[PDB]
């Protein structure tokens, strides 16, 4: 199939809804858009959203790694050799997982078009659709319930709530919300490293009481020893996010005694579908459930993540809302949202429309 | 691309060279041959050689799992959906890994032909070629040297020597063999679960002194705890065979403290290329070396093992001699032997010829 050409550009996306995360805040996001064209005319798409506090990858570095000069070795390479290409991406873009993921997506986009089916069918289909959470950032009780209701009306059945580590505020938000929802959506929480050992045992008791489904990354990334020191049943209700970048992390967390029961895979953390799939093999073997999450991102990479997600039997949760609050985007299609569930189209490849 | 027909038959192959394994003694072999034709005329090939003592799969059970009536679910299925098809093989033939492999093989053969490249390039190429060992069964000192010399003459640079557990005979054979070869070939050994703990330490001292590359399965398959009680440096020179069936075993042996340093993968154990590649992912992350082994088998499955092996960066060794001593076969091609080294032809798919 033969790569002819590659274009890379910066795109600025302001958010319709700015929000707060633990020791942070976000009004807008930059992505890198990648276009890979085939000798015979086909177009693969990819998108990068580097997260520096997690992977160490700056936007400057991401863009650097995608510079036209540094990509020459891809010219004229045969996309049917995709897994070899993915290995070489890992070797030539060792420090830029988001950049690497962008190219990786695009190649998966093209190989599926070559074969003639939606990418998911090519990776083998484990699922037709799944519910996705939408995110509520850090904010006071009234505002929280206010956003909660907006989301219910847009038809979402799952809410992901960010916690700040102040137990008084965190707990009252969760109790009020549980009340206000009256069983209309389930809830998952994300303290984002802000808790401590005694704190989490407390939060976990609430979580059981309120029927919250799991707790995402309660302790600091390096603190996985704190996780293993918890009773096994509590560990099953905890997901690793910032602790989990690639397959090496997956294996280390999965090794007995296992650190947790859920992995949150993000393309921008691991560097594309190929490494994400290695994570899934490890997780499935270890009896660990997969959650597919994201950064603030164009529909392009959300779609890529969805196709991967629906191809893994171990996939259980989706947190795929990264493109919803974008003020504009550079592509349409790739997935369909209906009544809170995410689905792919019947179009070949990623199914994106330019 | 749409499966159209599936045909299955028993073939009886006598050996040109009968041989003894610890507790066993083989004079001939039966294989099941599997032909999958596409609606467009394309032909996939697979071969099953069930090993009952290792997998519990008998020839009868294997044949039964391939009955034309038990295979109806595959008709009309699209081979471009291969990973999904393989997941189903696992559900529908859970107790018959050889039969599963035979179908898995054939399907990979077709997807590769669909794309139009040798299977190995579709899987992404990690290697051009590797040396293979040839096997010397249990037999006295003189006949061992005689067989070694026959093999040197045919150009092999690596010999795999079966040990029986009797140290006086085992050690004498290895010492003599070392002397007879000059540097002409490296030697690897395979006690097949016949050693105890005190004896293995004795064997390992010899192995270091004689420059033998490693020891395959010194202990009973269930005695994994004996491995972990060894110093790490010794564990690195040990390969797992009968202890390793599928990915579940792979993870178990790989998790810290790791039981051994090398996995011996066999399609007839794990159930085909799909599970085999799952083992490879685990092994690579754990820093375990891969060796691809076999039973007495037609070129068909040897070829398939070869494509898979040349596609995994973790592969360090081949023991692929399973089709050499067959008095007849049903196919040609698929791999080329030169000067002890195995390599694949340039033809698409498995590259077999009828
Ligand atoms: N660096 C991204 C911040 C959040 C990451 C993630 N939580 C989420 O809920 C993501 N879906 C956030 C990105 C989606 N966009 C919006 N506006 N919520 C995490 O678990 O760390
Ligand atoms: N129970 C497994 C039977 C084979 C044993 C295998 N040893 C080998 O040497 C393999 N290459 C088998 C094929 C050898 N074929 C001939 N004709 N010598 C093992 O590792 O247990
Ligand atoms: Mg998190
Ligand atoms: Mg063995």
């Amino acid at each position: 199939m033969k790569i002819a050409d590659i274009q890379v550009r910066t795109e600025h996306f302001p958010l319709t809804r700015p929000y707060r995360i633990a020791f942070r805040s976000i009004e807008e996001i930059d992505n890198l858009i990648v276009e890979i064209r085939t000798a015979d005319g086909l177009l693969g798409l990819g998108a990068a959203s580097p997260e520096r506090h997690v992977t160490g990858e700056t936007l400057e570095a991401c863009h650097a790694a995608l510079d036209h000069d540094r990509l020459g070795w891809l010219m004229g390479r045969d996309i049917r050799t995709l897994p070899r290409l993915c290995r070489e991406l890992a070797e030539r873009l060792p420090a830029a997982p988001a950049a690497r993921a962008a190219l990786d997506m695009a190649l998966h986009d093209l190989v599926a078009q070559c074969l003639g089916l939606p990418l998911v069918e090519i990776l083998g289909r484990a699922h037709d659709s799944l519910p996705t959470s939408v995110t509520i950032g850090i904010k006071p009780v009234e505002e929280t319930l206010a956003e909660a209701r907006e989301h219910l009306a847009l038809g979402f059945r799952v809410l992901k709530v960010k916690l700040c580590g102040d137990e008084e505020q965190d707990f009252e938000r969760l109790r009020r919300l549980h009340e206000t929802l009256a069983g209309r959506a389930v809830v998952r929480v994300d303290p984002n490293q802000s808790y401590d050992r005694d704190g989490l045992l407390r939060l976990d008791r609430l979580v059981q009481e309120l029927g919250i489904e799991f707790i995402e990354q309660p302790f600091p990334a390096g603190r996985t020893d704190w996780l293993r020191a918890l009773p096994k049943a509590i560990r099953r209700r905890i997901a690793a996010d910032e602790s989990l970048l690639g397959p090496a992390d997956a294996f280390a967390l999965a090794a007995p005694p296992a650190a947790c029961g859920i992995f949150n895979i993000k393309l921008m953390k691991c560097g594309g579908l190929a490494p994400a799939r290695r994570i899934a093999t490890i997780a499935e073997t270890a009896g660990i459930d997969l959650m597919w999450g994201c950064m603030d991102e164009s529909r392009i990479s959300i779609a890529a993540a969805l196709h991967a997600a629906l191809a893994c039997p171990a996939t259980r949760y989706l947190d795929l809302d990264g493109s919803f609050d974008l003020a504009r985007d550079v592509a349409e299609g790739g997935f369909i949202l209906e009544d809170g569930r995410l689905r792919v189209t019947e179009r070949p490849g990623l199914g994106l429309v330019y």
